């Protein structure tokens, strides 16, 4: 959908230019642009791409600081789970807490999706149902999901502005592995903040998840007693996402993957 071009300003500033490959960039990027504008307005403890050039001809922004975390010959490698710097979880907790605290009404005024907590729960229910109607779901997996869905103590009572596509490759870090920015904001919306914790669980296990929760809680982010359990059930609902991708992509490999992951 776009070619990426690095370059430098006359004044020595590094830039990223997005060359559009399709004639519908504007309505297809409007949400991302709005989200980025929002995040840049309110965030001060991390960077997000700031699209100060936004047209059909061109979308361009000043290059963020730092390097993406993890893998990029074969010089730079994925994060070593045996040796994660503590500053990593602490700083990601700081960043997510700031992001998740950005005023929801400001999002509601824009074209971003904004879920109350009840709408986030209902959203998960419907996505599960849709997926099941298309592919079916194994009995034990389905029962686990339903048990989670119906468990009032698990579900958060507040929603916030999330990034929605948090992975190592989307996290900009400095030399000390302090997170300094995030990229790729296409999934930004106001919803269950738990989505932004899934990465830590999957890449770093229960320990990493706990480290992140601890930092987030300590710096003032919204916390509830079953948060960790909830994030783990949300992780257990990943096959919904795989099935969703099979449906939209029509790619057979992922239909196969979906069916295997849905335990049918």
């Amino acid at each position: 959908d776009f070619q990426a071009v690095f370059a430098q300003d006359n004044n020595g500033i590094d830039w990223v230019l997005r060359l559009p490959r399709r004639e519908d960039v504007m309505p297809r990027t409007k949400v991302e642009k709005q989200a980025l504008d929002l995040v840049n307005k309110y965030a001060i403890s991390f960077q997000a791409p700031n699209w100060i050039i936004y047209t059909e001809e061109l979308i361009a922004y000043k290059k963020l600081d730092g390097v993406p975390a993890g893998t990029i010959g074969n010089y730079i490698w994925e994060i070593d789970i045996n040796n994660v710097p503590e500053l990593f979880h602490k700083s990601l907790g700081r960043v997510l807490a700031e992001l998740h605290s950005i005023p929801s009404n400001k999002a509601a005024a824009l074209d971003l999706v904004v879920h109350t907590p009840e709408e986030a729960r209902m959203s998960m229910k419907q996505r599960m149902d849709a997926v099941r109607a298309k592919f079916g779901v194994g009995e034990n997996l389905w029962n686990r999901w339903q048990a989670w869905l119906n468990d009032d103590d698990m579900w958060p009572k507040k929603t916030g502005l999330i990034h929605g596509d948090v992975h190592a490759g989307h996290t900009m870090i400095d030399k000390d592995a302090n997170v300094t920015g995030l990229i790729d904001w296409t999934e930004a919306k106001v919803t269950d903040v738990s989505h932004d914790f899934i990465f830590n669980y999957r890449a770093f296990g229960e320990e990493g998840l706990e480290a992140l929760i601890l930092a987030y809680k300590e710096i003032g982010g919204y916390y509830w007693p079953k948060m960790k359990e909830h994030i783990i059930e949300l992780n257990a609902a990943y096959p919904v996402s795989i099935a969703e991708f099979a449906l939209v992509s029509g790619i057979e490999e992922y239909e196969q993957m979906a069916k295997e992951a849905l335990e049918v």
